[PDB]
């Protein structure tokens, strides 16, 4: 019997639980921080190996985000490998002014994820004593009327190729386990070191003490 919130953190937690399943587009992640290559390996091979292959996706995409003066984001996922060798090559010499006048010109579909992420609504909670972020954001998935971002010139682009493998664990949650190339530069990207980033996202609000328990599992994996 062991805890991971103290008094304080549970009572927020449980607030933020209870606005995720209220609000709309609102998401509930708990990201892990500082995640390296062996703690990747252990926790993708544990996973593939016991989780049924039809709850198992695995991804291979570019993520272009526009951060803009207010510090919302418009982010742009690109699916087709052959899509993102033409976005690497056309636009290496580009300047982020002619880069960000294309992104806001891609039309959503199923190879193009378009999300307006506002991070003004976004509640970030630190727990402190086991590296870890409670985090509740609204993403507005752009489907296919779509009224986008006004492009002034002063955005800010960071670019990054993940190769993501998510495990459905169960009905109510996801671990999503991710090899990260991040630049704010193009032809650099590809050839960048690898950060790893790990997090358990919920698909539907779940109690905080099952949350609980579902972090304790991920840390057992996790620990030496």
């Amino acid at each position: 019997d062991i805890t991971i919130f103290s008094e304080n953190e549970y009572n927020e937690i449980v607030e933020m639980l209870r606005d995720y399943s209220n609000g709309d587009n609102l998401e509930f992640e708990v990201s892990f921080k500082n995640i390296n290559y062996p703690n990747f390996m252990r926790i993708t091979e544990h996973y593939i190996n016991i989780t049924p292959e039809n709850k198992i996706e695995s991804n291979n995409y570019l993520d272009i985000s526009l951060i803009f003066p207010d510090k919302n984001v418009y982010r742009v996922s690109l699916f087709n490998q052959e899509q993102i060798g033409e976005f690497i090559t056309k636009f290496s010499k580009a300047s982020s002014n002619d880069i960000s006048r294309y992104i806001v010109s891609l039309d959503p579909s199923d190879d193009i994820e378009i999300v307006y992420k506002n991070r003004g609504s976004g509640k970030l909670i630190g727990i402190d004593n086991w590296a870890i972020t409670i985090k509740s954001t609204e993403e507005i998935p752009l489907v296919a009327k779509i009224s986008k971002p006004k492009i002034t010139g002063s955005e800010r682009i960071m670019y990054r190729y993940k190769t993501r493998y998510s495990f459905t664990i169960n009905k109510n949650s996801r671990i999503d386990i991710t090899d990260v190339k991040s630049s704010p530069i193009i032809w650099k990207l590809m050839t960048v070191p690898s950060n790893y980033e790990l997090e358990l996202e919920l698909i539907n609000k779940i109690d905080i003490n099952t949350l609980e328990s579902e972090l304790l599992n991920v840390f057992m994996i996790i620990q030496d």
